[PDB]
């Protein structure tokens, strides 16, 4: 019902519209396709939009999120946070 991910900084392009990029692997714990919502989590929560992971990405268990995602959490690039179907 839930991962963990590490936080990374978000493609230029994404900045702003509130996604969190995840790989085939990671949606399929969570049970979520790409456009569903989930909810990321520290202490407090937020809610974005899964899209796919880049190449590069899949396979790493990291979750890409902006600037403005890891503010409302008060987590830092590198930092853990849990994402869950919503």
């Amino acid at each position: 019902k839930s991962v963990v991910a590490r936080v990374a900084e978000a493609y230029p392009e994404d900045v702003g519209k509130r996604i969190v990029r995840m790989d085939k692997y990671e949606r399929a714990k969570l049970g979520v396709s790409v456009g569903d919502y989930v909810e990321v989590k520290k202490v407090k929560s937020v809610v974005a939009r899964v899209a796919e992971a880049y190449p590069e990405d899949v396979g790493k268990r990291i979750v890409r999120m902006d600037k403005y995602e890891r503010a409302k959490l008060g987590v830092s690039v590198g930092d853990y946070v849990e994402v869950k179907k919503v």
